[PDB]
């Protein structure tokens, strides 16, 4: 089986993109963000306190003739970024651009905190990391990756976000038209629970290549690319005026700026990020100064190559026996 999906930014600056999923029977179509980073699909339901759902489309089990309650789990996840979410557990049948799995986890929110509220285009989460992340107890649950990976052609799944545009989630094949050149794999570490890989390198610009290994993890639930303290100032040295802002939270630049690509090293290739890409616009409304998608990973504990540096390429996460990453310009 395979199984294909459009993924649509939630607003004009790619802060982060939303894929229908069916759930149940009749199916219930939430758009969820799918975050490989993380391991849980949760959802908003009937179930949430309803002072903190603000227009997000829910996901009613008791509507669905095939929701079964998980008895006795429970789930609760926090994110790098300070938001997070928690409830029970049911198990229905979801599908994924006409892929479907039947007796998956739906992890029911209870609580969710503030800025899953305040986002009323994003529904829940679907995780595409390893399943060892996933935080139901007692039982932990398999992701939907996971779980429909034994009927598909190939077990795989790519990501191909798009820049102020559409793109595509594709689930057990590798779609041909969808890159330019050839995909470059890389070995991928499994015991964060991540999928965690060594970039080669990086250049600023039109600059020299600096041959350098960066671990960090492939992360579509991240908006940013979060790197070590020294490729950042490096990157933002060649902007004039920009500057990190403690009371901003990052580096800053001014929005008059055209701002340099970033490159980064898969192997002996090489992903190119536009400098648009890195442009997340002003601070505040009407600011002139604007936020940098290039931020440092310091008091993060790992590097984030997150949708700044996704987007810019066709990316194949192979789920084979020893999982590997793979990545294409397109
Ligand atoms: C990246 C972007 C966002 C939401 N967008 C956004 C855009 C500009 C910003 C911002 C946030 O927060 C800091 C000030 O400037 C949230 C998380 N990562
Ligand atoms: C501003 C913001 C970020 C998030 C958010 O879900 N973070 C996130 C970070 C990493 N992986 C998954 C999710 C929210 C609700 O608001
Ligand atoms: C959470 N409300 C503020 C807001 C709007 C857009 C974004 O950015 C997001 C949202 C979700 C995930 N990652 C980044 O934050």
């Amino acid at each position: 089986s395979t199984g294909s999906a459009t993924t649509t930014p939630i607003d004009s600056l790619d802060d982060a993109y939303i894929t229908p999923v069916q759930i149940g029977t009749p199916a219930q179509t939430l758009n969820l963000d799918f975050d490989t980073g993380s391991s849980d699909l949760w959802v908003f339901s009937s179930e949430t306190t309803a002072s903190e759902v603000d227009g997000q489309t829910i996901y009613t089990p008791s509507k669905s003739t095939t929701a079964k309650l998980l008895s006795g789990a429970t789930w609760s996840i926090s994110y790098g970024d300070g938001s997070s979410s928690s409830g029970d557990v049911y198990t229905d049948t979801v599908s994924v651009g006409g892929l479907t799995v039947t007796g998956q986890a739906v992890e029911s929110a209870k609580k969710v905190s503030s800025s899953f509220t305040e986002d009323s285009t994003i529904d829940g989460l679907l995780g595409l990391a390893f399943s060892t992340l996933n935080t139901v107890s007692p039982t932990q649950q398999k992701t939907f990756f996971d779980n429909a990976k034994a009927s598909l052609d190939s077990p795989v799944f790519t990501a191909d976000l798009g820049y102020h545009a559409p793109g595509t989630y594709n689930f057990g094949f590798i779609d041909t038209t969808a890159y330019t050149g050839s995909i470059t794999y890389t070995a991928v570490s499994t015991k964060q629970g991540f999928w965690e890989w060594t970039s080669t390198g990086y250049a600023v610009g039109s600059g020299t290549f600096k041959s350098t290994s960066i671990d960090g993890i492939a992360d579509t639930g991240t908006t940013l690319l979060y790197l070590p303290a020294t490729v950042v100032s490096a990157y933002w040295a060649q902007v004039s005026g920009a500057k990190s802002s403690s009371s901003v939270g990052g580096y800053v630049f001014p929005c008059s700026a055209t701002l340099p690509s970033f490159t980064f090293g898969v192997g002996s290739a090489r992903i190119v990020i536009p400098g648009d890409y890195i442009d997340f616009g002003p601070i505040s409304t009407g600011s002139s100064s604007c936020f940098g998608g290039i931020q440092s990973s310091a008091g993060i504990g790992i590097n984030i190559f997150g949708d700044v540096a996704l987007k810019a390429a066709f990316v194949v996460f192979n789920g084979a026996t020893t999982p590997t990453l793979g990545f294409a310009s397109k």
